[PDB]
């Protein structure tokens, strides 16, 4: 099994409700299998990473797996790495096509593939964007009538909206209808500064069940706060590679970790980060930053087979852009969604939605 | 004196109750024990029983029990079984761990001592403490208005303590569930009570510190065995303000020093079987006294036999760091001694009788399944 | 695809060679294995071995391997063997620990599971690592001139790492003995060599550091599982500065995190049959690698089925972090399977048939002890 | 079994040859003894000592052991001597410290124990160890060619283990001549020999620093009690690669738990009736071999009646923890009592008599000082 051709693709993906600039890779074999990998940035602040910045990276990294057995996935992850120091954006799209294909060749659903399907549909995380404490209990609500059980509520007001008694209201507020067998996180994008998220814990009501995520912005901030935070905390932003969950541990630093596939850089990382965290007991949420039908494919069959005690949700991105790039057999049903069980990611990729190849290496 | 012949017993063990359950979804119907009698030359028998909690609790099965033992027996054969600290040493340099194995062996080797020397275990492990041991219930998992019944049944029995074992499920209601389990097993709470609540190694941090959170203020609740390992553990350890003890994390003597310099809790659950039998529970009593830690004195489970080392134990122990001791007699149906030691006067007493103070029903314990010498 | 049929072998490993020495009076003369091959509905055939190193190494017997396996094997009937975490799972809901025990039926599934795929194991585990991997020799407990001589027979065979071993008690000649086992054993040294002083969990932390204080500057060696518990081996990492390498105390993934928080060591004694067959040495060699630890890949001791799994998962290791495998022909006189993969040209090569690539002596192992399902 | 009368004796020590001289200007001649008998109703008598080195090693001197008794004494009258846990609670109910005053009739009380139950002290304290207990051989603080000498001479009548005093003011000679000393008593080392350099709670953190540092490399040697305070021990630990040893800092359980706690040092001085008899010796024993801490077994000084509470102890001892035993005889030429324990090739070995095997000179103890008598 040798790799053949690779191509890259660019395409716009509409918010549902600006617009996200996809890359879209598809990766041939020898045999004739094809492989399919996707890497969005949610724009360019949210972590080190932008669509142009993907496709500059792939011109170094797609040339250097060619001919490579894409089932090798440590030996492919060696040469990209050797190749390119991080740029794990570009690594994700390039490594989640090879996990395609391995578990085509293997005859398995990805999900069987990456340890196997644990049973029952993988619950899906409602998202609650910023706004008034008022506005955003009402949107729980209806995301509640829906099935939703989890919920992922933003915070990080600035002193003039409100600052942190505004977080602190609006954590209240999402929670003040809530019904047994619920989750809820308070995500702040690493935006908060020490003294804003102290004042915040310090206003909140007593007795509520709430994970805050991402505080600050730093490694120090963070655990500055940790040492005066009795909450639990994950970590997303700050946690991209495999040896940041080892600093984490060594530091105490956090009781969860948010896993988006193309932050830490496709299927092969987030497997290691997900042997870590489990051995750690740290919770996980299982997500990617944005997407189309192609990155949903890869959080769903990564999330259904991590152990449910630690799972906490997965992202279903097709909620986020109006992109059709593809076709997959996992309705959102009851705030919950199940790994298809056809081979490997289980797309049926519309190659002409994509648009032209923007390059193509091999042949 | 010399140990002349070993004999190995199987029996099980039906529980008293109903179904027991426990975190992660565990389930008990019976236990099955393991029961040793070990002859001297002069003609004394003593007894020892190791009932592992299923194979689910720690590392540690029946099959497992009576396959060490294959190694442990004929390793002691022979020797005075006075020497305590010499016949472990034997025990440890024929086979690693499965102090599950030793308990037997070790526990029968005292109850010889004590007879020999003509002095209840009590008075041969530094003394009986004036009046009665309290006990403590053993409250499987269930809903909160079920558990807080078997609080009360225990409370009308002479109970003063109880363990209440949490670790509920995202699905089943998660930490929220856990708190309305503790709030309601408190709610009949007369003075002079005592509560444990065990999430026997079964929760995540994430789940303990959102359980912490949601429970509300000013109750009297020890936490027990919150997490499935020691990282775990510290990590809470260092964000919770309520008293932690350990239990599933503490096997050996080293696994006290290590938390003593971790400063990872501040009481252990000492269960006789888990510990490996009267001379490790003394070792671990000596270490956790000097610490000031409180001692829930327990076993995994078992028969009058069980309950009788564990009594003596309990006994001896200075009062003011007691927690109770576990009466397993309550925990399952069999009839396997007779042990006057009745729940009366705010608790139970041990005997006075030479020995563990057991007349065994040999006739409950069916023939032996091996035998050695 | 389905698991049909489990069977038990228990059959006797004749030592090679003479009799052999770890520290506080441990000597072993034979090893008692358990070999375990499990068969699919489709016809395929997974092995897999473990044999404890004697009853005082770890807490795991072979007596207890076989009791735990009476629970483990039938439990994991009817199972998908590809799906390695949900069979740990089942494994892990059925008894607590005795990974010693899951790690022979863990090993045979993956054996089927690279069959099915149509690759080695090293290819299903990563992919093959360049170049052969090298072999660590191991030279047990006597005088100084004797363990520097056995050094030698080895270099000669084309051995590059040495695991010696020490822990002399004080009749013996205690940390100088240590010390004068070490000067010795490094004195030839070639560049390219490696070694491991192997306390075998045996020191005091008073011994290890009259030890250190004896041992000449200058000397490059990695010390190994000086200390029987957790609370000592971090006391004596406090006031060492040699690189530490953890053993006996590694035995799950959590305790490889515990060893990251306390900062207690550089490496790891990665053996198969006790972090519990492959899905906890590729979960485990993932957490050390990310914390770039050092890893040694042996087994506690076995057969050419121990071996196969030992130098597959050796294979895939990064390099860089690998010191060395542990080659269990060298240690039994035992004939169990045939493997292709001799000592040459720096170490061994895992062999590229689909699966371990064993071609086991069926025979040789005995009527099974006890079969479960079909 | 009933305790029905207590008496206690005094009676003087004579120093024998060489009389000690401690850091910071201490020295004495001879030792002021407090012996214990305990008689019960069955007629069985148990003997207990209790000899405060002079008024300066520790708190405690033998007018405040007596002192004490007055106190203890008629506490435990009518008490059953086997139930030493419930002995020892009733003494720590009636006075706080004063562990000296508890040792004598704590020893007193296992002597009549032992002998109830027909068994030599060593197997009623775990069982007897195989083998002669190693004795310590004591080298008081001179020229370091004095010292040298005389770790010879002890070489020579089979000595392994050497505890050797050092703490000179600057005005002696300060660091540097405890340097040299240390350096000269090991220049002429055999294999299998142990050394102890005790500075009896008497270096500034400063001065040990500066000993350290002027030590030549690769010597085998552990520090004993080097300063006079717990911070002070606290920050000689952070920058000391020695094992360290305490002794005057160790004298209840909760000490040996702040010790651990502070991961302070790598083993302890155990001293009878430092530490307060039998009881708390054996409390002691438990918790340090659990943190892995070597230990000598010793006592501050005392006759026969001291050493047969010693030797028993260090009898049942694991022999992988254990740093000899003080043989007391040696320091005193009183004759109290017989025991059949002669040292001979550097050792010595309990007897099998039951309880401490004594057979006390009464007529060389004096009429009683006190009798209770309540
Ligand atoms: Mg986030
Ligand atoms: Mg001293």
């Amino acid at each position: 099994l040798k790799i053949t051709r690779i191509d890259i693709h660019r395409t716009d993906l509409p918010v549902r409700g600006h617009s996200y600039d996809a890359t879209i890779v598809s990766i041939e074999t020898d045999t004739g299998l094809t492989g399919w990998g996707e890497s969005t940035p949610f724009g360019s602040t949210y972590i080190a990473a932008h669509a142009g910045g993907t496709r500059a990276a792939l011109e170094l990294l797609a040339p250097a797996i060619l001919g490579m057995d894409p089932r090798q996935h440590d030996r492919i992850w060696d040469r990209m790495r050797d190749t390119l120091k991080g740029h794990r954006d570009a690594r994700a799209a390039l490594d989640i096509a090879c996990w395609d294909i391995a578990a085509q060749a293997a005859g398995l659903p990805l999900c069987d593939m990456t340890g196997g399907r644990v049973a029952g549909p993988v619950p899906v995380i409602s998202s609650i964007g910023g706004d008034t404490p008022e506005a955003m209990r009402a949107k729980v609500a209806r995301h509640r009538a829906q099935g939703f059980k989890g919920h992922s509520i933003k915070i990080g007001a600035s002193e003039a909206e409100g600052g942190p008694a505004l977080d602190a209201e609006r954590i209240t507020a999402c929670l003040a209808d809530r019904q047994p067998g619920e989750w809820y996180l308070a995500d702040a994008n690493n935006g908060l500064t020490v003294e804003h998220a102290l004042r915040m814990l310090s206003l909140l009501p007593p007795g509520l069940d709430i994970v805050l995520e991402a505080p600050c912005a730093s490694w120090a901030e963070t655990k500055s706060l940790r040492a005066r935070c009795a909450l639990p905390l994950l970590l997303d932003e700050l946690i991209q590679t495999e040896t940041d969950l080892i600093a984490a541990i060594r530091d105490d630093l956090c009781d969860g970790v948010g896993l988006k596939v193309s932050k830490q850089g496709g299927i092969t990382p987030m497997l290691r980060q997900r042997a870590i965290a489990a051995a750690a007991g740290m919770v996980m949420s299982v997500q990617d930053t944005v997407g189309s039908q192609i990155s949903f494919a890869a959080i769903l069959h990564l999330a259904q087979s991590t152990p449910r005690h630690l799972l906490r949700c997965a992202l279903d991105t097709r909620a986020m852009t109006t992109a059709e790039l593809a076709e997959i057999d996992a309705p959102l049903r009851d705030g919950g969604a199940s790994a298809p069980s056809d081979p490997g990611l289980g797309l049926r990729v519309n190659r002409d939605a994509l648009g032209t190849p923007v390059k193509t290496f091999g042949d």
